[PDB]
């Protein structure tokens, strides 16, 4: 279904941005160990 795929694309884009943020915070914790 088209709505199904569109919702998946939106949620995976949000997840991609979230995981970029998560990698940034992991590097920040890396800098302070």
């Amino acid at each position: 279904k088209v709505n199904r795929s569109t919702a998946l694309l939106k949620s995976l884009s949000a997840e991609r941005e979230r995981w970029e943020k998560t990698s940034e915070t992991f590097k920040n914790q890396m800098s302070t160990i």
